[PDB]
């Protein structure tokens, strides 16, 4: 199946989904509140699970300056990276790899936005786990904002350490908690 790019530059342009997850309005509100409060022009961005890829490519539509997408299964993989090729925006890397594990090596560069839809089978504690890593393992810096996106059945998540909540949201089964470094 196809979805689109909401906004910027490269706003309209089709792109790929994998295998169903399984929306226009989630993505779509999640870029009007990170960008009511920042603005994506110049900044890095850590996409989790990608799938298809559509939330780190919409921030690079949007201006980012660069998205590493990070995703561990090939198939999954090989449609970002044709969706990057679709959107022909510069900035781009992709990661394929366990995710977690990608997250525990860690970085000396730390993102300003940082973005994830974890798959079903990830339980909440465990991206707990993530969140926790995303802190002390140089993936973020002071005013880094992190959102991620869960069915409403899951349970929630359990912020750690500087991270100040922004307001949850629902949209239809759809949760999306935000926070930003502090």
């Amino acid at each position: 199946s196809m979805t689109r790019i909401i906004g910027g530059v490269a706003g309209g342009r089709r792109i790929a989904v994998p295998p169903r997850g399984t929306t226009d309005r989630v993505r779509e509100s999640l870029f009007n509140i990170v960008t009511a409060r920042r603005d994506l022009t110049g900044l890095a961005v850590l996409d989790l699970y990608a799938g298809s890829g559509a939330l780190g490519l919409e921030a690079l539509s949007r201006g980012a300056a660069s998205v590493l997408f990070v995703e561990s299964d090939q198939r999954s993989a090989a449609v970002i990276a044709r969706n990057i090729e679709a959107l022909g925006l510069s900035g781009a890397t992709l990661r394929r790899g366990a995710v977690a594990a990608v997250v525990a090596a860690g970085t000396t560069s730390p993102v300003d936005l940082v973005l994830a839809d974890p798959p079903y089978n990830v339980d909440s504690a465990d991206v707990d786990a993530i969140l926790a890593a995303l802190g002390t393992n140089g993936w973020t810096r002071e005013g880094t904002v992190a959102v991620v996106e869960r069915a409403t059945t899951c349970a929630p998540l359990t912020w750690p350490e500087g991270w100040r909540r922004w307001p949850q949201r629902v949209y239809g089964d759809t949760r999306l908690e935000l926070a930003e470094r502090l």
